[PDB]
């Protein structure tokens, strides 16, 4: 099916998923000098105190740390968001080299990786229904640069050996996602889509200005994962990012000056 190779990559997705050339596709390049400061935006509220992580899965495209979203245990509110959005999972997109890997770019600059904390609007009952709504999801994006290690990410790095191939999963309870956040919550926001098929245009993107630093050794372990399943020829899971798409008729708002 779809992937990140030369024959099934982003350039090919539009054939099976025509929405790939849609009105509000993601990611996009964030031109910092074109974004408009919006004084009406309310403070962003990240409430992850009662977060309940459950499992980590290699789905052949990336790895997901899944949470229990049967109640409002971990939610995102405020900012450009109306209502409550529950955290369902988080994952990353990364490159084969430190100079590439992120999906969104800042003034054309590419980061080593990008973290996506996915949340769904509770007004819609379940994730499946939410992806069919223009304001169904809220994804918090965090850029990762290479430098000093991120203590809060090590627990994720150390379990990757147990889910090397597609389809593999492992118990991953008691993980605190608050350990992956930077100091500042300053952000940029715009209406977009999922960055992978089905590419549904149901996302309110909130991208933080401040990146987090991770060590070369931590990102190197991300690159040892496989796109393939067990017993199959090895294809390293690297460069699983979609490039920037046309902004078209959209405006990016900033929470800061
Ligand atoms: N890179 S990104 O923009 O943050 C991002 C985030 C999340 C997704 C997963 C979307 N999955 C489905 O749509 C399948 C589904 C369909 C019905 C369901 O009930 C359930 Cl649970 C799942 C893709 C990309
Ligand atoms: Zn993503």
């Amino acid at each position: 099916h779809w992937g990140y190779g030369k024959h099934n990559g982003p350039e090919h997705w539009h054939k099976d998923f025509p929405i790939a050339k849609g009105e509000r596709q993601s990611p996009v390049d964030i031109d910092t000098h074109t974004a408009k400061y919006d004084p009406s935006l309310k403070p962003l509220s990240v409430s992850y105190d009662q977060a309940t992580s459950l499992r980590i899965l290699n789905n052949g495209h990336a790895f997901n740390v899944e949470f229990d979203d049967s109640q409002d245990k971990a939610v995102l509110k405020g900012g450009p968001l109306d209502g409550t959005y529950r955290l369902i999972q988080f994952h990353f997109h990364w490159g084969s080299l430190d100079g590439q890997g992120s999906e969104h770019t800042v003034d054309k600059k590419k980061y080593a990786a990008e973290l996506h904390l996915v949340h769904w609007n509770t007004k819609y009952g379940d994730f499946g229904k939410a992806v069919q709504q223009p304001d169904g999801l809220a994804v918090l994006g965090i850029f990762l640069k290479v430098g000093s290690a991120k203590p809060g990410l090590q627990k994720v790095v150390d379990v990757l050996d147990s889910i090397k191939t597609k389809g593999k999963s492992a118990d991953f309870t008691n993980f605190d996602p608050r350990g992956l956040l930077p100091e500042s919550l300053d952000y940029w926001t715009y209406p977009g889509s999922l960055t992978t098929p089905p590419l549904l245009e149901c996302v309110t993107w909130i991208v933080l200005k401040e990146p987090i630093s991770v060590s070369s050794e931590q990102v190197l372990k991300f690159r040892k994962l496989n796109f393939n399943g067990e017993g199959e020829p090895e294809e390293l899971m690297v460069d699983n990012w979609r490039p920037a798409q046309p902004l078209k008729n959209r405006q990016i708002k900033a929470s800061f000056k």
